[PDB]
């Protein structure tokens, strides 16, 4: 920069932002004179808006100041370098609606340049890079990974390729040391090699509305390292997003108030972060028509999977539609995010890789079922859901409250973890599935552990807290199926047996109980069926004692020593009894017959 | 206006930290007006006379250098503002001011709209009107039930009601963002379009009116309110900060310390009537509550709801009355509080109540209650993965206290998951969860499962204690006590009449003991102590081993047959028979036990 | 003052990343002076002069516009101030500055006052002083004992002591906001007053000192700080940020990382010393520890306390003596880590420490510990909510490994819930939680329920094991540990002589076994195998019911009268026997049994 200014004032390059369209015309007779004061002008229909916009940050500065004002837009701006923008607040608000095409946003863009090819192959957990020549790096740069095969990282889109970023500590001849670690094997002949120079951008105190004709977010930053977004407003997002960072790396958004409100086709995303890494979304409000937090990505070279991702402390809103969908995303391109503490009305989505939602309120959409939790596009590894509460209207019948469904795209084996979690089913049925777990030719095994399932207000008994199958294999490919800590609905299976489960090891709660019975004159007194509340998958494990009906002390019963057995056992009910070791009881005698079960196959 | 920064100091403010009275600038009242028209009064300060001309000029940020400002009037701002400051060095002190509006005042629209035709269910996500209504896109609609406790009894101002953000309009139907909390009847609510104004404030001080109780700093009928990097000084009658209802407040980097005698409020920031509201990352301190969730009197004074606090700093001191730092009024529906620090006491009251993740002091009362809430209305409650630290007895009040009232209106379900107790001044007549109906109208039902307890140096009267002060009995569908950890002898829960009735599941505990048989029909082990007990006679179950655990059958001749000889909710005696005859004296055996409840 | 925002071009910087020495721009040094009266020499660059002359201005602001600022002393302010500059592109780079205070230092007021006359207990929420104290609301109280290693003896600066904020003073009587987390003997301690400056940092970059380790952004003293949208770059010595023996402070969005060799700290910010802190929505990066929590050695140098980490990308690098990115030194009490990512591993040290809701990895050391302590006060470490992953073997370093030593001070608890740890390399010497005592002379207990162990490829030595390495025995209350799953064969609790005496509860287990009768007195089945072993024989139950749970009572002419004919902590042996006699051959059963154990 030899730069003649510091703070570049919006309005200082000559800007009207009176929220009409003023084209240069209005103040340039030729085109010529025009451009002798902006020299990016292409035509006299150019907004002064924008050209003053663009004539701004073409002075260098590193600080963009638009004051309060409607700035009508009909270009896009581009910057690519580190920059400042302010406003005013709600005040500055920067209207592109009128701008069409490519580039209709203002535009921050660093630097992607593909460097060496590695010599050795990244293994999970590696920290370091080894190059076949050195490496044209230095500290703080970022090196990204890709693989360019289609669906390399899930085969359900092919922009879902497999890649990754790092930060760069050091050098030493031909290998790089990383901060950080390795998610994944990159085999050195498959991937490419790219360095970042990432452009530090913030924004603060904004309000963007988006071009009316072509889908693309008002504010946009590509190749960014440290980018800042705080105070950031939209409104007129009728077509696409409020905002967008893509294949950046170290992204802070708060308190951010960007709504979506457009017609349910294909997006409809309220803030958009695709194909980024070490990013963070805190403290605002987020609503759409479809996805508040919208987790995507884009078809380009280095459109990696968002990895290392932490929503928190959200407000996550989303709309009524026809094919309802969750307000809080996760496309399957995605490996650890986690949302921690938000509010979700409706839905959250837990897709790709290591998916996580805890400490939340969760609502189920408003179909039919009232999925409150949903994946399809499933990578594997661990899905983590614990201390939320889960609020749906739905029957959970045909897709279950928490419905996760991988394909034959899977690539390793998963494991749902869902512990200490509250489900509040008021228009539960008896086709109700608390948590439902369904391979569709799934390739790789699927298991669950389920501690602390607590259903309230279900009316009358479901279906199960877990329902497990495939629906297209014969089997369900799976290592174990644990339910322990649940209460709901007497009636409601642990886990709902099938053909296709009965193979799978399982573990189901602990369940006991006592009966009072009066001996007959036979050689042994059962009890009536004892109804087990929560019925096992497959006959339990059970005990059966026998005592004094008060507790106090007893032994023999008449002349007759009572031998505690097991009469008759179902997988939902038990008959505890006592026999005589020869001969049998006398009528009338007292005692009480105690029994518990449970399952322990893991 | 020419500039759309405004600086307050290029408007004719001194801000020097004395009272300049417009007298010593202006000889006649109308001298001054001829430069500030708003003056009423040479008494009026410079400074304010100023800041008001500085917001008059409509500048949408409006900054104020450095400097102590000392005002007697309050400000007004009917619009999207930001305001700044440059630090805790931009200090504006409305002590001098007083009656109403002696402060910063912000304030949006709000107007009454026509009617609902459809009456909203739970989970509704339309608004249907008997015409079409005055609503477009991003407006703020509000159902309001004018009728005085129509949310909770407790107080008039705790009326129902809600707030949604407009995504588009139908004919006469309204899609909103979110969904509905409440039933709410057509005939019963009016309905009401907020108009919000975008607020921010940042680097900059306030001191409230020494004389009038109003918070320095005011937003009403805000939506996307932002406040960061915020203080307060001389808080010595009211509050630091309020935010009235307003829709999607974010407030962090806070220092906004209140320090006024313990009389009716006393509140470090205060957030009344709002809805999607944030407060984070920043120290709250207070004579009573560091933030007070609370309520006005007036319409759309709905709950507070959808509140998020998480990683606060959260102090209180002690006082004859003591009080949790973390309040929450019962005019409060799913408000959760998340990885807060809390020195002393937090409060959960209202609807779907949450603490999760945080360290909570036990308030300096003789009970030491921890966590406490009267102002009941039911749902759930959600206390989990907390570290509870309390110097108190437990005795009167439990260390967690919930005790709804008459003015409860739906059930009430408990939910305490991995918990942490320290407890160093336990007794006998501790109580870690004490559930007390007070003529409760609809069951209250509890979930605990993890509850640790630790440094308690006697056995305590129970983990939970359950029941109705007034009621014959408690009104409750199940109370689950499992996963406990403390001292021996301490019940799961305290059984009495009131409770006696309630189905329960209570953890599974066993034991073993070695025996040397006598010349018996039946040998019977000694009564083992059962660590926690039962409230009634538990399920049992008993077996016979050697006592190395090698290969054992016979007892010398005899096939020892195990029985449960006696059962109480403290102890058993596991014992083996003989089918007939008696055993021989001196041989050896290990006799199994265990128990538990599982009425649920 | 002349001014409000003192801008530093204003006041002569050129800031375009070389070397100006006043000589450019002075003949003479007493021409500098006349313009820099504090210029010192000719040699002094024009950066730092401009800097300094603006500070020196008084204006409460500080703004540097983007540019290189190329400063060969450094800053000093001590007094409330805000700095800002334009982003990255304000680059404040002190490399060439050598010496102490080679920084942009602002620093507050720290003074002794009067002694306490009263000692202070756990949970005191006032002071009384043996005469009036010379204190204010607002003012900051520091109780400090000065005696070495008064905290944890492993390193002398570790002293103990505490910091309040001041509510009232009434008499010789101070009301403090929060509680005394400690016992404070009124004649081992002194007393300070600090009165801490407000100091505000945005949108800057620092580069450190080239030879002289020190952070380039230093606060001393501070109350009130809020550090935001902060960068760091070139740290090649120590470390990019630092606040010391401060009082409230927010840290958020910060881009500082390390990258310097690693040999005695290499820390990417630094805490020292402080209470009340955040520090959240931001990314840490280092050679050892992105985020330092630590000491240093003069007055007041209390422990860290107080502290929530929260929402933060943490990051490492390998490096020969491993150590986790998240730091805690032992000077440490109720600091909290909390939903963040740890690439790789976190330490929990000192009293009360806690890491929830987290993304741990292990270090890349052959054992792969992911969360390490050695420098251990006690009091509760709470392990909640996190899923760890690790390449390592656990063998001998636990995957979660903490090591008291003879300076442990009170009872430690390990508390670890709802935990999922991923193994891929596991072996059976791996250890998932190694509680191994140093010679400690205090109790050290363990409550393990829910760990769930991924992906180990064989069975593991334990879920638990716990010892002392020194003593004979390990000093511990009780060892619990429940709700875990893993590899068949892993034991629970590793037996050993050191641990065999001390009360356990060991998760429930059962199985049932089909059965065809011999022509015998006992038909015993084949020893059934344990998934996860014990420690000492179990408690036990058997029963005997048909093979298809279909009616069944004789079996031929037999009642058949279940026994534990043999019980190991890894097998049993479940069996019927006749009351006399014997079965006939080829009757059929189902055996059913169960095991735990629940001494506490
Ligand atoms: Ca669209
Ligand atoms: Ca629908
Ligand atoms: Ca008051
Ligand atoms: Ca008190
Ligand atoms: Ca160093
Ligand atoms: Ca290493
Ligand atoms: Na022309
Ligand atoms: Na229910
Ligand atoms: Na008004
Ligand atoms: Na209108
Ligand atoms: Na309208
Ligand atoms: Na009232
Ligand atoms: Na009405
Ligand atoms: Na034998
Ligand atoms: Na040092
Ligand atoms: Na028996």
């Amino acid at each position: 920069a030899d730069r003649l200014n510091d703070t570049a004032n919006v309005k200082d390059y000559g800007a009207i932002a009176d929220g009409a369209y003023h084209p240069l015309s209005e103040r340039f007779a030729t085109l010529a004179e025009a451009q002798a004061v902006y020299p990016h002008a292409t035509a006299l229909t150019d907004s002064i808006d924008w050209a003053a916009y663009q004539a701004a940050i073409n002075s260098g500065a590193p600080h963009v100041h638009a004051p309060g004002g409607h700035y009508v837009m009909n270009r896009g701006t581009l910057a690519e370098r580190d920059i400042r923008y302010t406003g005013d607040g709600y005040a500055t608000r920067v209207d592109f609606s009128l701008a069409d095409g490519p580039g209709s946003c203002m535009l921050t863009q660093g630097e992607l340049v593909q460097i060496g090819d590695l010599s050795v192959s990244v293994v999970k957990g590696a920290r370091t890079l080894t190059f076949a020549a050195a490496p044209d790096l230095a500290p703080g740069d970022v090196v990204i990974v890709y693989n360019p095969a289609n669906g390399s990282w899930l085969a359900d889109r092919d922009p879902y390729r497999a890649g990754e970023m790092w930060k760069v500590h050091s050098v030493s001849g031909s290998t790089v040391t990383i901060y950080g670690n390795s998610s994944s094997v990159y085999l050195f002949s498959e991937v490419d090699v790219y360095r970042m120079r990432g452009v530090r951008v913030s924004v603060d105190q904004m309000h963007f509305s988006p071009s009316d004709t072509y889908a693309i977010a008002p504010f946009r930053v590509v190749f960014g390292d440290g980018v800042k977004v705080s105070n950031y407003y939209a409104s007129d997002v009728t077509r696409y997003t409020g905002l967008e960072v893509e294949r950046c790396f170290d992204v802070s958004i708060n308190a951010v108030s960007s709504p979506n409100r457009s017609p349910a086709v294909n997006d409809e995303y309220g803030i958009t972060i695709s194909n980024c890494h070490n990013f963070s979304v805190y403290g605002g409000y987020a609503a759409a028509t479809r996805h508040a937090v919208a987790l995507g990505g884009m078809d380009a070279v280095c459109c990696v999977p968002n990895r290392n991702g932490l929503i928190y402390g959200m407000h996550i809103e989303g709309i009524d539609i026809d094919s309802d969908i969750g307000a809080g995303d996760m496309h399957g391109n995605a490996d650890k995010i986690t949302y921690d503490n938000c509010e979700f009305r409706n839905g959250v989505i837990l897709q790709g890789r290591d998916a996580t939602v805890r400490n939340s309120t969760i609502y189920g959409v408003s179909s039919v079922s009232g999925e409150a939790l949903y994946g399809t596009e499933v990578y594997g590894g661990t899905y983590t859901i614990e201390n939320n509460r889960f609020i749906s209207y739905g029957n959970g019948a045909s897709f279950g409250i928490i419905h996760i469904s991988p394909g034959t795209s899977q690539r390793e084996a998963l494991l749902i973890i869902a512990r200490n979690n509250t489900f509040e089913l008021p228009n539960a049925t008896g086709s109700t599935k608390v948590l439902f777990l369904r391979g569709r030719n799934s390739p790789l095994p699927c298991s669950v552990n389920i501690d602390g399932m607590h259903v309230h207000m279900a009316p009358v008994a479901m279906q199960c807290f877990l329902f497990a199958d495939d629906q297209v294999a014969a089997t369900l490919n799976s290592n174990y199926l644990i339910i322990d800590g649940v209460y709901g609905p007497s009636g409601t299976y642990l886990l709902y047996p099938t053909s296709k489960n009965a193979a799978i090891p399982t573990r189901q709660m602990h369940q006991s109980g006592a009966v009072n019975v009066t001996t007959t004159a036979s050689a042994t007194v059962a009890a009536p069926a004892q109804t087990i509340r929560y019925p096992y998958s497959k006959i339990p494990n059970v005990s059966v004692q026998v005592s004094s009906q008060s507790g106090g002390g007893q032994s023999a019963i008449g002349s007759i020593t009572p031998v505690a057995i097991a009469y008759n056992v179902q997988p939902n009910s038990i008959r505890p009894a006592i026999m005589a070791p020869s001969g049998s009881f006398a009528a009338g005698g007292s005692a009480r017959l105690h029994w518990s079960a449970s399952l322990d196959d893991i």
